C-alpha cells in the first residue's frame, strides 16, 4: 500500500502559477464556457453584474442551463487532473481536469461557482483574496451545496459548510445567503451553472483586466486592444461564438445572444477532407493499438464492464481504422472576416489553436490567407496544452499542422480561388483595401453576396436545431425560432436536422 | 492553513492525470529540460553535467540524466519539489529562477513517462522518484512521489518513516533503471563534490514510430529532439546542448552534455555592438512603483500578523529593499546585440531574472516581415517586479504587461538598430562581411578563415574557468580552459562593459 508516500500537493502560489498558463485571458474564460458545454448546456449567459465594492469594479458571471454538477462532480473540479468525462467518443471538452481552476484564477483573484443539477445546487468558491488576507499556503476551495428546490444545505460537515458560506459572504460580491440564492435563482431551469469571477485582475493603470463598460453587451479586453488584436482575443463574445465545432448551445453575454457559429457552416465552400495526415494512418494503427493495449490494461485492472466498454472502444477504434482513421479537416474561407483566419483546431470540439497559420499560411502572402480549418481532432490523435491554447505533443502537433498544410494547399487549389484571383475573390466580399485586417465594406451588394455564399445558419431557442434559413434575423438583431422559420419542411421543432453537407475533396 | 480549521475544507488536489496535464504545459520539450537545469542553477551550480546513458530494458532505450555540483537539496527542499507552487526562491532582489514551484514536475513528465532524482547537500543524499509507469501499472489516481534520502558520506538512509523508505526504494528498483541499493548509490557517487543534483528521466514517452522522444544517438555528445531538422528549426529547440548554452543571462555555470562541456554564452556580451538600453518600458517605473507600493504595503500586512516575527523581519527586510526598489530597478536592462555566429537565431531572447523565458520571441520590427532588426538578440533580465513567466516558463503570465514590454523593446530595438546604424550602413553588407552570403535567412554563416576571424574580433572571446568559474575574456583549449592560460585565478571578475543607451 502506497499510503505513507509523499504526494504532490497544491499550494496557493500554484493557483497563480497554473493561471499563468493562460496568457490568453479569453482562453481562461473559454475553459469555463467549455465546461458548460460539457454539461450539455443549451444556454450559457455571461452577464457581468456591477459591484464596485470589490476589486475590478464588477463580477464576471457565467450562467448556463446545462447538466451542471452534483456535489461529487463539484468536488471533482478541484481534483486537479481529474476529468470524469473520460468515456467512449463523447466530445466532452474536459479531459485534462484543469481548465476552470486555470482560467478563473487568470481572470481574477477570486471566483465563486453556483452550479445546479437534479435536486442539488453546489457552490464552488475559490478565492485568492481570502488566501492573501489570511495567509493560506495550500489551496482552500470552499464547496457549499444546497437543494435545488428548497435552497436548504446539502452537505455532511456542517462546520465545513459554515466556514465555506462565511468565506463566501466575507469576500464574494454576495454578502449573504439571500444574494447567493438570488444568483442561484438566475439559473432558470432545474439544472445549470453560474460561475462568477470577482476581485478581478487590475491592469497596471488600475482598471480591471476585462472591459464591460466600453460595450455593456460584451466582455472585452480592458487593455486597449492594438489593431491586430482579433475579436476572439479582444471580445469573449467572439471567442464564445467560435468556441466549438458543434455548439449545441447559446451564449448570452450581458443578456444578449451571441450568434454562435459552428465555423464549418459559416464558410465559403466548406470542403471536408478525410485525410490520414500521413502519420494518422500510422496513428490510426497506434490509435487502434492504444485503444487495444489500454483496453488490455482495462482488462488487466478488471482481471469487467469497463474493459468491455474499452473493448467496444477498441472495436469501435478498429472501426475508426476507417472512420477516425482520417481527420475531418473542414476547410473553408472566412469571407465575413478575412483576417480572422488560420486553422481553428478543435480538439474534440474546443478551439485550442485559434488563428494558427499552417502550410502556405506560415509564409507571408495571400497563399491560403482567409482559410479557416475547423478540424475536429479527437483526443486520440492529439491533446491540447495545459492552457488549451496550444497542443501538448508538439511533435505530433507539428505533424498535424504540416498535414493540414498539404491539404490546405489541396483545398486552396481545389476551390481554385487563387487561380481565379484571390484578390478578386476578396473584392467580391467587401474587402477592397490594402490592409489585411481591414474589415469588409458594409456596402449593400457585398453584404448580400457574403450572406448568399455563407449558408445562413441559425440556432433555435427551444430545440437548438441548426437550420439553413433563406433570410436572417438573429438567434444584436431580432430573435428567431423554428416555428417562425419560413420554410416548408424546416419549420417544425421536431423536424430533422439539416447538418451541413460537406463537398469532399481528394488529394493527389 | 487552519485559522478556523480549513483542514476539513476541500483542498484542491493533484492527480496522475494532472501529471500529464502539467507536462502538457511543456509543448516545448527542451523547455521541460531547461526547467530542471534552472533548478540546478538555483542550487548555485558550478557544473551541470547532462549525460544520456544506454538502458535497453526501459522504454526509449536510454535515460536522460542531469548531474550537477551545486547546492542540491536537503529533505525539506526535496519535499518542496512536490509542494506544487512552493518556491523558496521567492525573494526580493531576486537572482533565482524559482517563482512557480513547478518546473521539475512539469518538465520531467513532458520529457518522459517516468523520472528519478538524486541530489546531495551537506550530509544528505535525497531522491525524488516520480514514475508514471508506477501509477499506470498499479492504478494510482493521486500523484505519489517517492522521497527516499541517504547520507552523503555514509550512504545510509536518513528518513523519518522507514517503511515509507522501503516502499520508495522498492518502487525505484521496480520501475527505475537502477535496481538494488548499489546501482542507485553508483548514480549518487557521480556527484563529484559533497553537494549536487543528479536527475534522471527515463521510460520516455516515445515518438510515434517507437524511438525515444529524445535522440542521443544521432550525436553522442548531445540530446537532440527525436525529430527531423526542418530548415526552420532552432538548435535550441533541436539540441539541449544549444538551449542550455543560451539558457541564462549570467551563466555562472558550465554545462557538460554527455560529459562534454557546452560553450555556455552570455548573450549579454557575446554579440556585435552590445548596448545596455536602460528603459522604464514606459511602465516599469509605474509597475515598480505599483510593486513598490504593493510589496511594501503587503509587507506591512504580513509584518502586522508576524508582529507572532520571522516574516516581520523578512517583510521589513523586503520593505526596506522595496524602498530601494524605487531607485535601482527603474529602467529595464535591455541588452541588445546582433548575433553574428547565427543570424537566424534571433528575436528577443527574453530573459527573466536570469532565465530564458521567451526564446526567439520576435518583437518590434522583427514581428514585421523583413530585415528590420533581423539578427538582434535582445537580452533583458526582466526582474520579478515587471513580469512573471508562464506555467511552462516559455511565455509570460500577464499578457497585457508582456505585450507592453515587447512593444517597449520594439521601440528600443528600433532605437538600438538606428544607434548602431547597421541597416543604414547596409545590413546586407553587414551580414556579407560577417559570413552570410545567401539570401536564405536560415543559411549558417560561411566557415572561411577570414570571416571566422572577423566574427572573432567583434565577439569578445569569452570562456569560463573550470576551477573558480570566473568568466574571462582571454586575449585574441576551446572546450577545456582555466584562469591560468590567458590573466590569473585571483583576478577580479571583469564583466565586459556595455555602452548605455538612451531613447530619442
Ligand atoms: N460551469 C460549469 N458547468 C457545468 N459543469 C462544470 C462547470 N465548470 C466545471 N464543470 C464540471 O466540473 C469539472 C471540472 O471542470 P474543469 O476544471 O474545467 O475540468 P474538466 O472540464 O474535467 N477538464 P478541462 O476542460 O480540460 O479543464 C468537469 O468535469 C465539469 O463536468
Ligand atoms: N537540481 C536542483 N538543484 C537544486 N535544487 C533543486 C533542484 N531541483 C529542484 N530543486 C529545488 O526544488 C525547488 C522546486 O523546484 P521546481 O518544482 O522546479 O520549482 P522552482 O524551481 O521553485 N520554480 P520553476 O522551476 O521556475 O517553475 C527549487 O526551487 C529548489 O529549491
Ligand atoms: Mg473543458
Ligand atoms: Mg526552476
Ligand atoms: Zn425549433
Ligand atoms: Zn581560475
Amino acid at each position: 500500500n502506497y499510503s505513507s508516500l509523499n504526494r504532490a500537493q497544491l499550494t496557493f502560489e500554484y493557483l497563480h502559477t497554473n493561471s499563468t498558463t493562460h496568457e490568453f485571458l479569453f482562453g481562461a474564460l473559454a475553459e469555463l464556457v467549455d465546461n458548460a458545454r460539457d454539461a450539455d448546456a443549451t444556454r450559457i449567459d455571461i452577464y457581468a453584474e456591477r459591484r464596485e465594492d470589490l476589486r475590478g469594479g464588477f463580477m464576471l458571471c457565467f450562467l448556463d442551463d446545462g447538466a451542471g454538477m452534483d456535489p461529487s462532480d463539484a468536488a471533482s473540479v478541484i481534483q486537479f487532473g481529474k476529468s470524469a468525462k473520460r468515456t467512449p467518443e463523447s466530445t466532452q471538452i474536459g479531459q485534462y481536469g484543469n481548465g476552470l481552476k486555470s482560467g478563473s484564477m487568470r481572470i481574477g483573484k477570486d471566483f465563486i461557482l453556483f452550479t445546479k443539477k437534479e435536486d442539488t445546487m453546489t457552490c464552488l468558491f475559490l478565492s485568492r483574496t481570502f488566501h492573501e488576507e489570511e495567509g493560506i499556503d495550500e489551496v482552500i476551495v470552499p464547496l457549499p451545496t444546497w437543494n435545488a428546490r428548497t435552497r436548504e444545505p446539502v452537505t455532511d460537515n456542517v462546520e465545513k459548510f459554515a466556514i465555506e458560506t462565511e468565506l463566501i459572504y466575507k469576500y464574494s460580491p454576495f454578502r449573504t445567503e439571500e444574494e447567493v440564492m438570488t444568483q442561484f435563482m438566475k439559473i432558470p431551469g432545474d439544472s445549470g451553472t453560474l460561475v462568477i469571477i470577482f476581485n478581478l485582475k487590475l491592469m497596471d493603470n488600475g482598471e480591471p483586466e476585462l472591459d464591460i463598460i466600453s460595450n455593456p453587451r460584451d466582455i472585452q479586453m480592458a487593455e486597449t486592444s492594438p489593431e491586430g488584436t482579433k475579436p476572439e482575443r479582444r471580445s469573449f463574445r467572439a471567442y464564445a461564438a467560435v468556441l466549438y465545432i458543434d455548439p449545441r448551445m447559446r451564449i448570452f453575454i450581458h443578456g444578449h445572444k451571441v450568434q454562435t457559429k459552428r465555423l464549418s457552416c459559416c464558410l465559403y465552400k466548406p470542403r471536408m477532407y478525410k485525410y490520414t495526415s500521413s502519420r494518422f494512418k500510422t496513428r490510426a494503427e497506434q490509435e487502434v493499438k492504444k485503444a487495444e493495449h489500454v483496453a488490455r490494461i482495462a482488462e488487466e485492472k478488471a482481471r469487467r464492464r469497463e474493459a468491455d466498454v474499452k473493448k467496444r472502444i477498441k472495436e469501435a477504434k478498429q472501426r475508426a481504422l476507417k472512420e477516425p482513421k482520417e481527420l475531418n479537416f473542414v476547410f473553408g474561407v472566412n469571407i465575413e472576416h478575412r483576417d480572422l483566419d488560420g486553422m481553428f483546431i478543435y480538439n474534440c470540439s474546443r478551439l485550442i489553436k485559434m488563428y494558427e497559420k499552417v502550410g502556405p499560411q506560415l509564409e507571408g502572402g495571400m497563399a491560403c490567407g482567409g482559410v479557416v480549418g475547423v478540424v475536429d481532432v479527437p483526443y486520440l490523435v492529439l491533446e491540447p496544452t495545459h492552457n488549451k491554447q496550444d497542443f501538448a505533443d508538439a511533435k505530433e502537433y507539428r505533424h498535424l499542422l504540416r498535414a493540414m498544410g498539404e491539404h490546405l494547399a489541396q483545398y486552396w487549389k481545389d476551390i481554385a480561388i487563387a487561380q481565379r484571383g484571390i484578390i478578386k475573390f476578396w473584392d467580391e466580399f467587401g474587402y477592397l483595401s490594402a490592409n489585411w485586417n481591414q474589415p469588409p465594406s458594409s456596402e449593400l451588394r457585398y453584404k448580400r453576396r457574403r450572406a448568399m455564399e455563407i449558408p445562413t445558419t441559425i440556432q433555435c431557442d427551444l430545440c437548438l436545431k441548426w437550420r439553413t434559413l433563406p433570410f436572417q434575423l438573429s438567434s444584436y438583431p431580432d430573435t428567431w425560432v423554428c416555428s417562425m422559420n419560413p420554410d416548408p419542411e424546416q419549420d417544425r421543432c421536431e423536424a430533422s436536422e439539416q447538418k451541413q453537407k460537406v463537398p469532399l475533396g481528394t488529394f493527389r
